[PDB]
């Protein structure tokens, strides 16, 4: 590893991680599952009605957006969503102990996973949660790769899975 390579981990954090997995879009679009989304992975609604999505957007941003936001607005919303995922983990009796047991990089993978799937979805992964607490990294990763979350949209989830396996940022290098 070069001096530069060793600096790479200090450039990576949960925000940079999700930014790569979710991308950045300033106009309403449909995600890999066909749900209306904007910014950095902000799910507006699961309704097929675009009108509902725009309504949710205006509520989320606080102005008349007509389906379009600024980069600064995308960032503020993203920060709010990241905070909600972290808070969702820490208050949950099932997820908190697992999260506490993890190293810093795998903690980012945990927040990412919750950001993507929500608290109850993640908390339902009983075997994976046990495997992670027991440092059974390869088993955890194989089991994550069986999930509908990963399988229906692999490109959004693949790096998170690799990150649970290795506890390094390697999956986010060389985009
Ligand atoms: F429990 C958490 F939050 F650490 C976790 C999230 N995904 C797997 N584990």
């Amino acid at each position: 590893p070069t001096t530069e390579n060793l600096y790479f981990q200090g450039s990576m954090n949960i925000f940079e991680m999700l930014r790569i997995d979710e991308g950045l879009r300033l106009k309403i679009y449909k995600d890999c599952e066909g749900y209306y989304t904007i910014g950095i992975g902000h799910l507006l609604t699961k309704s097929p009605d675009l009108n509902a999505a725009k309504s949710e957007l205006d509520k989320a941003i606080g102005r008349n957006c007509n389906g379009v936001i600024t980069k600064d607005e995308a960032e503020k919303l993203f920060n709010q969503d990241v905070d909600a995922a972290v808070r969702g983990i820490l208050r949950n009796a099932k997820l908190k102990p697992v999260y506490d047991s993890l190293d810093a990089v795998r903690r980012c993978a945990a927040i990412n996973h919750v950001f993507q799937m929500g608290v109850t979805g993640v908390a339902g992964f009983t075997n994976v949660l046990r495997m992670l607490q027991q440092k059974r990294w390869d088993e955890a990763a194989v089991n994550l790769a069986k999930s509908r979350w990963y399988n229906q949209c692999p490109d959004r989830a693949k790096r998170v899975i690799t990150t649970f396996r290795t506890g390094t940022w390697d999956a986010y290098k060389n985009l």
